[PDB]
């Protein structure tokens, strides 16, 4: 199956699969059952920002989610991505709705990856930044119900013309080019991702969440992965 | 056919297609017959550097080629890429040999593209940098006789195991992801490319050259592109 | 005296010193009498953006000023900065009011300078970016009535507590560190600056303008440079 | 006194002040007696590279020193710089010789600092990169015996015309502009530094070392800080 490493912004507490009883951010290493979580005071209708960082020196994947004039939620987990992910991967954003729903709108997204090898001055780097999305964004691979163009934003899940989010939706957006996330001769490897989102929902319990993920190049939405599975995993194991 | 815009480092003077009677750099807008050229004192066996720049404000495509402790060749041409190229393109490097030959080795390559839109703070950017190439470089589309891995270098054309360049060779390397080179609402669009090369022939006259090009997404080596056509054009018109 | 090279956003037409009879942007090379101008449809109370670019290859200084959902004004001028400016300079922003006034608010400012030398891979670079200013901004040299901290903005000229701009005001802000603007050994030397501003006047007819300038390291506000002189020149010659 | 935070590349083991009995890299927080060290297999006459990184999310200062075709030494230390350093500081390089000596040559140096604020898209950044130093480097504050120009290198300590390092030497180089290393409102604060050095010694026992340091803006070489104090501390407490 696909190998997934993700940072989830889980808005709906699914107690049967191990979710805390409140909105939270978590680090998922090949399983929807987060390796570590942190309470997140999600703000309905407000624009938030997520920062994901990682470096091979201290092998720690960290994430911070904040809103203006509000405290930030933080979560970290020590993990050596060399032993989890293949050398070449694709990075993307995923989101879903189930019985309950919310808009999973991405306003901007940027990513940076660097491989600084042993040889003096032998750096390989990739950097992209979208501050507005086009109707025909040829450098993104859109899967599921993901669409671009609506107000220059990226809608991961389906929203009606009147702006109402729909349930039972799932969508993803991966950057077109494969990323060389790590290599053996690298002295220092690292990546950094940032995205701003707008989760708006009429429900008392918005669902299901957004997630930044890294996967094998040919990753695709596992069947029936709407709702609690965030479009990333085929089952809840 | 393909739409090509290229900066050629022409090492062999083909007088029948308009080449000056000496090595030169030139701006090719949809034709192997350069719109403007400049004498280039090519140095066999030495590592050179090429810098290509362009911006929509003053619509001028410029290039500079230099060698350490040597003068640089420069060429410029006013051209509005909006009227020549499609919004989405692919960028790459091309090279060829014919009756005569040379090594068309690329030691490093970097590219940066930015679209500063009308909407304040709405910048879109792409940046990649290869300071060493891998045997399996999944973010490059290699066409023709192009290969990577050899000393961490990109060999656009065929070289034997003993290092000897072969004639009648043609090869290209395009970056995997499509680049949004321009758009109607962009207040400023621009790009910059840089690469270092090592051209060396054991014969009297080297041939045929290296070229940085921008083309339609699905561009492919035209048949008969060997020799004077530098793997870019189907004919000499 | 000081050596000034500036891109002015002139809001008040001073016909005696050569100003066109309308708001305009212009390139000033050591004189308040612009070498080249362009009509600018200034929008009172709206946030605009200015982009200044320059590169030694095609020796052309260009500027673009735009507002969201509006056309942009553009002006260019061929000039070899090597012959005008000293190798080391300071970059900054200047503004003034005279009999009439306006707010000269800077919301953000970024600058990038690069020197690619003859020796392969030998690049020197400087880059700063302020998206919000602090009350104690130690990396800026504030001259005249310039202050920071008010809403995280830079006020080049004096504005009252109630937000009203004052006349007869002049202020500047230079980046603390000297910039190596050019050097003889460079193959390519280039810079790019961007800033967003908010010009507003209740009197309905604003004066005098804002300007991005490059000068000798020890530059200071010439005596009596309020009004038409934009705080850059000592006289109107 | 000055507040110093430094990563030392200690070549001479001073057992009385706590040095291990071999060359090592260490994290010094306000004291020459490192908080944590790591064995470093220094290679006389070879060019090495140092990478220092830090981020406020996981508050860990890490360093890696490597040589081509050789293992790298690594050292990390959890420390919240907010509680140690003032908001505004200066960054620099320091080096010294004592009874024994070595050349403390810096071939290149780059630094990047970013303050990601709570408010969406509010980022402040500073970045400089020197790949060659000039005889008159106006953006560096040279203290002690530090000089630039010699082959486009930075010599932290005194070396004779014939290239021989001298003992009892101490020199520093700080970047001209103050750096906003942190602020309360920042969601993420981080910095990264990289430099390549060439430590060559005539004898089989080099001394004393090179260090990347962060200090209060007005920092200066302490009296009698030659040798084992690396030009950073006034005493060995
Ligand atoms: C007990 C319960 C009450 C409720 O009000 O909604 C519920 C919704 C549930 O789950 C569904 O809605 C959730 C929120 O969309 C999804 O995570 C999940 O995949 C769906 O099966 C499960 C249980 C309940
Ligand atoms: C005049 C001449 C002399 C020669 O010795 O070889 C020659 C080879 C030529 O062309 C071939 O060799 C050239 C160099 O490889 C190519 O540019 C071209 O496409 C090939 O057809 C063209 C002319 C000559
Ligand atoms: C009295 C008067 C009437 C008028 O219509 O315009 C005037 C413009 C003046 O100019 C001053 O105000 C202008 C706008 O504030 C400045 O450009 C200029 O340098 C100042 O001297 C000064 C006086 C007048
Ligand atoms: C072997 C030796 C003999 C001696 O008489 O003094 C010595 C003094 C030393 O110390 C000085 O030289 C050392 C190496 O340069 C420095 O680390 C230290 O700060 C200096 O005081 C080191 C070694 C000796
Ligand atoms: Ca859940
Ligand atoms: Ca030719
Ligand atoms: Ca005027
Ligand atoms: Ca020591
Ligand atoms: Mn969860
Ligand atoms: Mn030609
Ligand atoms: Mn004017
Ligand atoms: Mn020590």
């Amino acid at each position: 199956a696909d190998t997934i490493v993700a940072v989830e912004l889980d808005t709906y507490p699914n107690t049967d699969i191990g979710d805390p009883s409140y909105p939270h951010i978590g680090i998922d290493i090949k399983s929807v059952r987060s390796k570590k979580t942190a309470k997140w005071n999600m703000q309905n209708g407000k624009v938030g920002t997520a920062h994901i960082i990682y470096n091979s020196v201290d092998k720690r994947l960290s994430a911070v989610v904040s809103y203006p004039n509000a405290d930030s939620a933080t979560v970290s987990y020590d993990v050596d991505l060399d032993n989890v992910l293949p050398e070449w991967v694709r990075v993307g954003l995923s989101a879903s709705t189930g019985l309950y729903k919310e808009t999973n709108t991405i306003l901007s997204w940027s990513f940076t990856s660097k491989l600084k090898s042993n040889s003096t001055h032998e750096t390989n780097a990739l950097h992209f930044m979208f501050n507005q999305f086009s109707k025909d964004q040829k450098d993104l691979i859109l899967q599921g119900d993901a669409t671009t163009g609506t107000d220059g934003n990226l809608e991961l899940t389906r929203v009606s013309s009147n702006g109402s989010p729909q349930g039972s939706s799932v969508g993803r957006a991966l950057f077109y080019a494969p990323v060389h996330i790590w290599e053996s001769s690298a002295v220092v490897a690292s990546f950094e991702a940032t995205f701003t989102f707008l989760i708006k929902s009429p429900d008392s319990h918005p669902a299901d969440g957004i997630a930044f993920f890294i996967s094998n190049i040919d990753s695709s939405i596992p069947s029936g992965s709407t709702g609690r599975l965030l479009g990333l995993f085929p089952d809840a194991n």
